[PDB]
């Protein structure tokens, strides 16, 4: 029935796994995002993680459904598209809408992180918006558990995007889950305020990320950036994540603080 109660009509991107298209039902139009995968079952995990969630800075999950080897996974759409595209290159977005989606983007990790789940590839394709501009974190096909009956388990597995991955998974064998995904959201909020990422990756072979450790922020992207969120990024990206700022900390930011328009 699948092909019979939904039309694909395009699609909308990749995940690290799979790859989601826009759904119209074939009786009430109504508009969804469908996740098909040809099934290893690194989908099990997937869907039992979607079942967890429940936030507004989460992306809503529907359901599935498993036709021959394929299964489907039907989510909301967010009919305003990703943050990405509210992204001007080489000049970000005004300062005010950048701190309200960096508070919601804070909201949903908090939450995602008090469930004892680590996201692991934040970036702006996969922050999507709604029809209020609420932002919702999407994609939790590299999402797994880091805590479970009190208990912190360390990383292991290298995965994300170079220019939004934390430097500790360059490095180390193992690693904490929550300091790398506070990493990548300051690496969206300079892209945000600057509509540029600092470096193609964090590692010493990248001169741009050994200039940011000198501190040379007379150069860009953080020359576009102001005082007050240039300090809060200082804090953020951190190369070792044991002195990294914690979201907590975050919470209590001058700047992250700050009225603004
Ligand atoms: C008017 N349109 C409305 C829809 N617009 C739009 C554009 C990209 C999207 O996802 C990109 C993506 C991000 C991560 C992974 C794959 C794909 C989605 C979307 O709703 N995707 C989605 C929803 C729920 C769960 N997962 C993805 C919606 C673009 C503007």
């Amino acid at each position: 029935p699948f092909v019979e109660d939904w039309d694909l009509v395009q699609t909308l991107g990749e995940g690290s796994f799979g790859e989601v298209q826009l759904a119209v039902n074939r009786v009430t139009e109504e508009a969804v995002a469908v996740k098909i995968v040809d099934m290893p079952e690194n989908i099990k995990k997937e869907i039992c993680i979607l079942k967890m969630l429940n936030h507004e800075n989460v992306i809503k999950f529907y359901g599935h459904r498993r036709e021959g080897n394929i299964q489907y996974l039907f989510m909301e759409l967010a009919s305003g598209g990703s943050l990405f595209d509210r992204i001007e290159p080489d000049i970000g977005m005004p300062e005010p809408d950048a701190q309200r989606f960096f508070h919601q983007l804070m909201a949903g990790v908090v939450y995602l992180h008090g469930i004892g789940i680590t996201h692991r590839d934040i970036k702006p394709h996969n922050l999507l918006l709604d029809e209020r501009d609420n932002l919702k974190i999407a994609d939790y096909s590299l999402a797994t558990v880091f805590r479970y009956n009190n208990r912190e388990r360390l990383l292991n597995k290298m995965c994300g995007t170079l220019p939004y991955v934390a430097p500790e998974l360059l490095k180390r064998r193992e690693f904490h889950a929550e300091p790398v995904d506070v990493w990548s959201c300051g690496i969206v909020l300079t892209a945000m305020l600057a509509g540029e990422l600092p470096w193609d990756q964090p590692s010493d072979s990248c001169q741009e990320y050994s200039d940011w450790k000198e501190k040379k922020t007379y150069l860009n992207p953080w020359k576009k950036i102001d005082s007050a969120p240039l300090a809060l990024l200082h804090k953020i990206l951190v190369e070792n994540p044991s002195a990294r700022i914690t979201i907590p900390d975050i919470k209590k930011d001058r700047w992250y603080n700050k009225p603004l328009k």
